[PDB]
């Protein structure tokens, strides 16, 4: 007859409409999210107590509903490229404390990253300072976060190639999502229909410019998409190993060799725009490429993203 008071919804609010307190047969609850920044999903929030003894929704769930942080957006919409602007990569995260790298917010609690750039940390069962809200690297002032977990893909062989260099990092606590942080959007299926080549994407990261030194502030390029023979063909030759280049990578940059992500920009976001959306979304993670980086036809290897959502989703669901 009485269901209790209702749970606490994360990233949202309770309102009994009923009246306070009320939480017999048929009171009525409303759930809410903070719209601007996140998204009620599941159900509408309307909450009613039934004769099962809990509360239940419109559809029919007993389960609370999901906000989930809105992704894609940007103030928009590293070889020879220019500085970024605040807002322009707000899924951006920096990971410190073995050698520079990045990732990029997923949620409000997840960072994509390369598996390559934290494999040595989380064998030395060592957390990851994971920091981000910042353009400059060695700023004093960042929104700081810690690492719970950290999942490195079960197909990855660490320095025997970068096949599977992917990894999820679980945050232990919650991000604040505002203007300045802002996670990324994984690809939908028809995501590769603003992939096909000659498709621009853009690479941001604080690592090594033409210059040959690591950058202060977060630079980012334009790039386009390369056909995959090209890519191989490119690869084909010492000291690479056979098969170098494999179908979960896609390539990206210049014949030139005047645009590239080098050394520190490991695991940055490889990001394309969906035109119909209005949305950034992840198409590839910073893995490899040539030593010397902006080498003209040596193009910047990138893990293919789209061919990892089932892990991805298997991970996030069940952690
Ligand atoms: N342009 C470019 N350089 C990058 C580097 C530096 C780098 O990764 N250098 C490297 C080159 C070759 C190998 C050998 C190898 C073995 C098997 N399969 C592929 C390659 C290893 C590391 C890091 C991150 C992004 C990069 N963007």
């Amino acid at each position: 007859v009485d269901c209790g008071p209702p749970d606490d919804l994360p990233s949202g609010r309770v309102e009994y409409i009923t009246g306070p307190g009320v939480t017999t047969y048929k009171a009525v609850i409303q759930y809410s999210c903070e719209e601007t920044f996140y998204t009620m999903k599941v159900n509408d929030g309307k909450y009613v107590c039934e004769a099962d003894g809990f509360w239940t929704s419109s559809k029919g769930e007993k389960s609370l509903p999901v906000c989930e942080p809105v992704c894609g957006l940007s103030a928009r919409t590293i070889y020879g490229g220019q500085k970024a602007k605040p807002g322009d990569f707000p899924w951006q995260v920096l990971i410190l404390g073995g050698t520079t790298a990045a990732g990029a917010l997923l949620y409000d609690n997840w960072v994509l990253t390369a598996a390559h750039a934290v494999y040595e940390q989380k064998h030395d069962a060592s957390a990851l300072d994971i920091r981000m809200g910042t353009l400059k690297r060695l700023s004093p002032h960042y929104t700081q976060a810690w690492s719970e977990a950290v999942f490195i893909h079960e197909g990855y062989t660490h320095d025997a190639g970068f096949d599977n260099d992917i990894a999820l990092i679980k945050l232990n606590n919650k991000v604040v999502i505002n203007s300045n942080i802002t996670p990324i959007c994984l690809p939908r299926k028809e995501a590769e229909s603003f992939m096909r080549t000659d498709d621009i994407g853009t690479a941001s990261g604080w690592g090594l410019t033409q210059r040959g030194f690591l950058a202060r502030n977060l630079m980012y390029v334009d790039i386009p998409i390369v056909d995959h023979q090209k890519c191989t063909a490119a690869y084909e030759k010492p000291p690479y190993p056979r098969g170098s280049v494999t179908a979960n990578m896609l390539c990206a940059g210049l014949e030139s060799g005047g645009k590239d992500s080098c050394r520190g920009d490991s695991g940055g976001a490889l990001v394309f725009l969906d035109s119909e959306t209005e949305r950034w979304f992840v198409g590839g993670i910073v893995s490899w490429g040539s030593m010397n980086c902006g080498e003209a036809g040596q193009y910047g290897v990138y893990t293919k993203v789209i061919n990892y959502i089932p892990w991805i989703e298997n991970i996030i669901s069940d952690f």
